[PDB]
């Protein structure tokens, strides 16, 4: 993972993280990555392993360089905060996010 | 073709996203991913080609065997089916890198 130490101006928008990233040799890319295809809401809180979180989740923001922060709703049907760092599992492979399982 | 299970190995699926290690023509290896979700579609709770978006309405997707990914899908009724397609049929391994064919 660690994507955010070599990629800038990073965003988040619904499911949809997009960044610019320095490529290997030099010289930046930018791409984007659909986190509603690695992350589910378990219970309120976002999690890996699963996916389509966005259908259950709302507000979701980039928080400082790395974390998504969304509402996501309880079995209870309570909206309640939640985060994950994107750190975790996606990387920055020449200039491109990509998830990483290792 | 496809046939990136004849390349690869230690395949893995994680909601909507194939990893797998496959091999480099300058004799190593390389571990890379897709995600499935650009390239299948849940067409009346069945999983098929030539479209996207299958993970907003599937659930419980797994790997089964070498190729084959397996999902919970709702049909236009939305009552949920197993479904399962052969990634074989348009995933292949060209370098070490997982790409889609067709």
């Amino acid at each position: 993972g660690n994507f955010s130490q070599a990629c800038y101006n990073s965003a988040i928008q619904g499911s949809v993280l997009t960044s610019t990233c320095i490529r290997t040799n030099g010289g930046y890319n930018t791409s984007s990555i659909d986190l509603n295809s690695v992350i589910e809401n378990v219970d309120g809180s976002l999690k890996w392993q699963g996916s389509n979180f966005i259908e259950t989740c709302r507000n979701t923001q980039l928080a400082g360089s790395s974390e998504l922060a969304a509402e996501c709703k309880t079995r209870a049907q309570q909206f309640v905060s939640t985060k994950i760092n994107l750190d975790d599992h996606i990387a920055a492979i020449d200039g491109t996010l990509k998830y990483e399982l290792e």
